[PDB]
């Protein structure tokens, strides 16, 4: 088996005449029954009404200096206008296009300027796109818009005037020469290989495909003339037009148009107008089949659900078999150079044959198809794969001013190469396979992150070079502030400076600045603007020198430095601390900093929580964070009204830390010292104003409640769990401790309530023994305590010896900060 | 074949001797020689001053209350001492047993008791360990420390004590009873399983097993009485004392014995004392073998390099060839049970056997050793695999105290069973191959950390109600200022105005306020306290309100904000506006805030920067970000001087807008606006102090340079390509855009500087407009403009319709904030 047939036998088919004789040759049958029916509207030509009309507007192409073999141009939706225009193209002996009005004005005009359009029918919403073709290039446009009270852009004709009668034009009854190789359609294609390509369509090939469809005793496509068949596809579609409008229009049919697909308009129109036949695609069919909306409408009169230009997944098939128990369903199989068809589901035909699902049909008749190997000539029999040939009247006279082409998809023997391949089996049912063929946010941010957890790097730190000791403080208080008259008061003074388990501390505040600025010292007098001129520069400067000791320990270059995080308790100035020191470094300028201002002791805790996110989320990240704090911010005189003042003036000093911070140490040189494994943060509730402060004219004051260390004490535990619950750990004298001493009542609670072993605080308490409140410092002052003491003592972690630990910052508003930290094995 | 024997004869075993009779019945041919040689000091012991030392200390030990058959510990390191007390032991017919000096008073204690120690031999240092035995237990203690002018803790004798001579204990030369069965040796083993157990080894036993070494014509281990054997295993250890110790006395060879082992030490003492035969381990031979400090040292007296306990790689084998050309390599195969020794390398006789790497010698003589089947009696063959079992009188008389194992492990017909398991090949050599045996920080981050980019969900802004409009605001101003005596600065003023390109602005200070505040209107007055008194309660009320906002579009409990970002230019108090707020939303006292207190108009970036990497690291993290500005901070009258401060009135009012920020959108009920891609910040150089503020008595004073806009035009391209070059972005008309509206001035110069398209700026300049500088709040605000506008216009992306975008802040000291954002695709 070379070559392959239809199951039916050869017609006679008259292709010697010319499309419009042979549509309608048996008109007179058909003469006043509905032919094109406006869906949405109601509207009904019947055949002799289309004849007429057709014939008019043939005679007013004309007029319109159209002539036979010049090209007419059908840009719209579906509507009797196309239909109408289409037919007196051919009445005229012209030749018609159409295209897609939701096309740009550059397809468009490519297209139209390709064929040689010489008029344009549209509507007039798409008047604009075609301008320049009707300005500059001649074109004559027609709106087929019925309303005369809405105009139309000038130089434009109401598709009304076409339809109006003059008998002049009808001795152009003629040509009695028009010719079976004379071109009707031209249609535009996807094409074989790439750019678009106008088909050319004859005469004697439509009369021949239609003929091959709907006529017979035993038509391939069964169509009685009582039928209504659907056309809700593109008319500027080959397959709409051949399939739909002309096999219609040659069995007498009633042609339903529908403008516009919506699933509910749909059925309406199918139960209303009793539609039988229902040419669709795949995605309409879907919609049907998903919608619960066909159980009220009656859809009994659909007779046949054709697929064309889809396939069903059998999945639908059900759905439609389910809804619509009278359907039978088929594919054809089309190609717009074939012309269009190629096969015909015999499932269709009057006397129907077996059909098997997923199959596209059987071949036309007169006609005869091959299947050849690609790339070389031979034939193929059934059952096997190959390029799928067909050779007979119906196809493509060729494409248009493209012999090339022509020559190359139609061969010398005259068989049109598809360019798709498939296998015909025993059945002689068709099977289609295949055709000739054959960074981001998810990455960028996968990139972009760092692997390991935050660990410590380096710590430094750095204090005032003035120093001044408990033991001689009440004194050197009382003397500088010029209160030594109030004897009560210095008397209580003593006792708080002795509690206070402060040894030293070291002050950059001196005798001389407040013989030079005494409303430093006065209890209040407005200070602000002396304290914020000399926080603003000695912060920064602390900081530096810390900075630069830890830097050092690092032993890496300041541009691998990514982050500055720089908190201090006032001076707040724009450009900040961060600005400030970032330049006394020398960072690059293009280092991402974050200044805390204001924060209060817990910020300690903040940085670190702050550190760990920057360094944990940023490939190579090294974060650098200062604390710098000078207590003449919070200096002056004592009254004896505020104790809480007092207090503080007795706990408080100077001091600057500074940490590097970062994920996936190097290990070449680098050395972790601990690791941020979690940070967690609260407030405690009716805690604010239990630690709190106030920036006025006078400086920050600062307030202390009785309860502070009560109100720690009762939270601290609830942080705990909450922090190593998911670590599975219970026992806290496990943990290496790291508290922010903020006073050694707070402590001394703290250890009373969860039962600490002595020596647990040891480190925090050396530090507030040497250093006294530091604030925010505190803390990394204490890790560098701790893995120091831990090192000199030959300890099997920087931890003291343990696994896990614990860092507490502690502020006003009761914010309470939580740490968990990993220590780190020593070689030993 | 079921039974295994030597290549070697059987040979005579006098196991009826006592061990010291056997050990030195040759003791005439070496008697002037040196026995033992303490390695560090190069003190001599000869064989005649062994023999007789140890039978004093025999006849002292009886002194101190041991009897025959009672036991004796030995807590000691490699020395002489060791040698000559278990010779002693073995003199008066009593038992010993070792310990690891570097044991704990536990695991001593343990064994002491078990053991039924009636005395220790042990250095100074370790006699606190065992303090428990010599008070309440009676356990007789001796030291071995020498040093006369050092004394030795209370209770103990010097070892010195035990060498004196008492002719009357020499009445003990007895017992004519001493029995091949009693016990001499007690070691203790890891065990077949579990718990350790005392092993009694015999006189019989003992002899028996050094005969099958040594004894013989051609002896299994073949030591000359001129073989220096150097001894830095442990003696405590059964195969240091068997091995070494017995076998060298037994032949007449000096034992070079090392305390401490050190890799150049022992290279020393080798070359000095022309060691020739090297026990040791694996390590030991490793450590040699990798140190390039063997050229040096003359080597070439070792002839034999025996590893007990320990097999070579044979990469090591190699190494020790190259090191040693005249060593002759092999292990022995030992067990505690077997007495130590069961197969020995054939290697090592007088008469060598041909060897194979990797096996573990041939059986002893005058033993049999059997493979079986494990779980069955069932005998193997050569190269089958199974459990080794040995016979013969040097194997364990058994566990002490302990029939039970003594049955388990020593079976019926007299087989001992290792539990260990191996086969023997067609040459008689054995192999071994087995044995009876057959949340953290990687996670707990990968755990923690958010999968995908940091999105923002929902927006929400809040005005004051109060609002005033440009038209008017110059009179407003110089009215509520009562400057209106300036006419030339109101003239001025107006231009500002005009050139302002601002409509309205929301302003919460009234001209009721600047009547009950006049200090405020002032030019400069003190306002402090007053501005802080207003600000600090306001900014947290407007920030509630639209964090409200954002919260309702956002839709889901408040409980699921994790986090909380405050952005506020001034105001700082503490507790700060980030408690405040929490508060008045009721958040979760556990929200983990970032306080941000006088950033400045740069400050929009900063946020979105801030949250980005909370969002981007936590799991489920959802963080509220809040943007409030308040002008009572900033508002102050006019003067002729500061014509900044006016620009400044003319430009700035109050705001507040809310972003929420999540990484792995829901897409239930959330829904994403933008994508935060890369955020990144950079200070220009020499700009500090371009725009800049100072926090005086007088309120918040701002000041600016005129060239602002131009340094921002300089940087801005820099910014760009350094932010999009990763993402291969050169065209920035290709973007949506989001400038700060810093002012108008700023904006014209960056589009005229990067030749903008007019409409890029369109939603910035629409919110500029309408109201006003609102500093940090402002790029909040465009982004909802842009959102919304986006959406009300349908297009294909919430960033008007393009896929990429960029967000600047700009700010005093010229910091400039750079995001990156992507659009969101819309359903359209």
């Amino acid at each position: 088996d070379v070559i392959f047939r239809s199951k039916l036998p050869d017609i006679y088919i008259p292709n010697h005449l010319s499309l419009h004789d042979y549509i309608f040759q048996n008109i007179s049958e058909f003469a006043t029954k509905p032919c094109l029916i406006n869906g949405p509207t109601g509207h009904v030509y019947t055949y002799s009404d289309v004849h007429v009309i057709s014939r008019q507007i043939a005679a007013n192409f004309h007029k319109l200096g159209v002539n036979q073999n010049d090209v007419v141009m059908l840009l719209l939706p579906n509507c009797p206008e196309f239909v109408l225009s289409f037919l007196a193209a051919s009445f005229r002996g012209a030749t018609a296009t159409a295209a897609n009005p939701f096309f740009t004005p550059a397809e468009i005009a490519k297209q139209a300027k390709a064929s040689n359009t010489k008029l344009i029918i549209t509507e007039a919403r798409y008047v604009d796109k075609i301008k320049p073709l009707q300005n500059d290039d001649g074109v004559v446009i027609v709106c087929i818009d019925d309303n005369e009270s809405v105009p139309i852009p000038e130089g434009c004709l109401r598709f009304t005037e076409l339809t109006q009668s003059t008998t002049e034009a009808s001795e152009v009854i003629d040509s009695v020469e028009i010719s079976p190789d004379d071109v009707v359609a031209l249609p535009y294609s996807s094409g074989t290989t790439g750019l678009p390509k106008g088909v050319m369509l004859t005469h004697k090939g439509l009369v021949t495909s239609v003929a091959q469809q709907v006529d017979g005793e035993n038509p391939n496509l069964y169509f009685h003339s009582d039928d209504v068949i659907l056309c809700v596809l593109p008319m500027f579609h080959i397959y709409a037009l051949n399939s739909i409008m002309l096999c219609g229009l040659r069995v007498g049919a009633a042609i339903l148009i529908m403008p516009k697909f919506e699933i509910n308009l749909l059925l309406e129109l199918i139960q209303r107008c009793k539609v039988t036949v229902a040419p669709m695609v795949p995605p309409i069919v879907l919609a049907i089949a998903k919608s619960s909306e066909t159980e009220k409408y009656d859809l009994s009169s659909i007779r046949v659900v054709k697929s064309g230009a889809a396939p069903l997944g059998k999945e639908l098939e059900d759905a439609v078999n389910a809804k619509f128990p009278n359907a039978k369903l088929g594919q054809g199989y089309g190609m717009t150079e074939a012309g269009p068809v190629l096969a015909m589901s015999l499932g269709f035909a009057k006397e129907p044959f077996p059909v098997k699902s997923g199959a596209c049909g059987t071949v036309v008749r007169n006609a005869e198809m091959k299947i050849v190997d690609p790339d070389t000539g031979d034939s193929l029999s059934r059952n096997q794969p190959g390029e799928i040939c067909i050779r007979g009247h119906q196809i493509m006279k060729g494409y248009l001013n493209n012999p090339a082409a022509t020559a190359e998809t139609i061969d010398k023997d005259g068989w049109l190469h598809t360019g798709d391949i498939g296998l015909i089996d025993d059945d002689d049912e068709l099977f289609i396979v295949d055709r000739l063929k054959e960074a981001s946010v998810e990455e960028f941010r996968n990139a972009q992150r760092a692997k390991g957890p935050a660990t410590i790097l380096a710590i430094g730190t750095a204090t005032p070079d003035h120093c001044v000791y408990q033991s001689d403080y009440a004194d050197y208080y009382f003397k500088v502030t010029k209160s030594e008259h109030m004897t009560a008061l210095k008397k209580k003074f003593n006792r708080i400076c002795d509690k206070s388990m402060i040894k030293k501390r070291y002050i950059h505040l001196t005798e001389e600045m407040l013989e030079e600025h005494p409303n430093i010292g006065a209890y209040m007098a407005p200070s602000l603007n002396i304290r914020q001129e000399i926080i603003t520069a000695e912060v920064p400067k602390l900081g530096k020198e810390a900075a630069l000791k830890a830097l050092k320990e690092w032993g890496q270059p300041k541009s691998k430095i990514t982050h500055l995080v720089f908190c201090t308790t006032s001076g707040v100035e724009m450009p900040g601390a961060d600005y400030k020191l970032a330049n006394l470094l020398g960072l690059e300028p293009s280092v991402r900093r974050v200044m805390l201002y204001h924060q209060g002791c817990y910020a300690g805790g903040t940085v670190l929580r702050t550190a760990k996110d920057l360094a944990e989320n940023n490939a190579g990240a090294r974060v650098l964070v200062v604390c710098s704090e000078i207590t003449v911010v919070t200096f002056r005189g004592p009254s004896e009204d505020a104790l809480d003042s007092l207090v503080g003036q007795a706990l408080f000093g100077d001091g600057s830390a500074a940490v590097i911070v970062g994920s996936d140490p190097d290990i070449s040189i680098e050395r972790p010292l601990f690791q941020l494994v979690s940070a967690a943060q609260t407030f405690i509730p009716n805690s604010a104003g239990a630690i709190a402060g106030n920036l006025r004219e006078v400086g920050l004051t600062f307030h202390l409640w009785p309860n502070v260390p009560t109100l720690i004490s009762e939270n601290v535990e609830k942080c705990l769990t909450q922090a190593f619950d998911p670590l599975g750990i219970s026992d806290w004298n496990s943990l290496f401790w790291i508290a922010h001493p903020g006073g050694p009542a707070i402590l001394d609670a703290v250890e009373a309530k969860l039962n600490l072993d002595k020596k647990k605080l040891e480190a925090t308490r050396h530090v507030l023994s040497e250093y006294g409140n530091m604030s925010s410092a505190c803390v990394l002052f204490i890790l560098d305590e701790m893995r120091k003491k831990s090192l000199k003592g030959e300890r099997a972690t920087t931890g003291e010896g343990l696994d896990w630990g614990v860092l507490f910052g502690f502020g006003p508003g009761l914010t309470i900060e939580t740490v968990v930290l990993h220590s780190i094995p020593m070689v030993t």
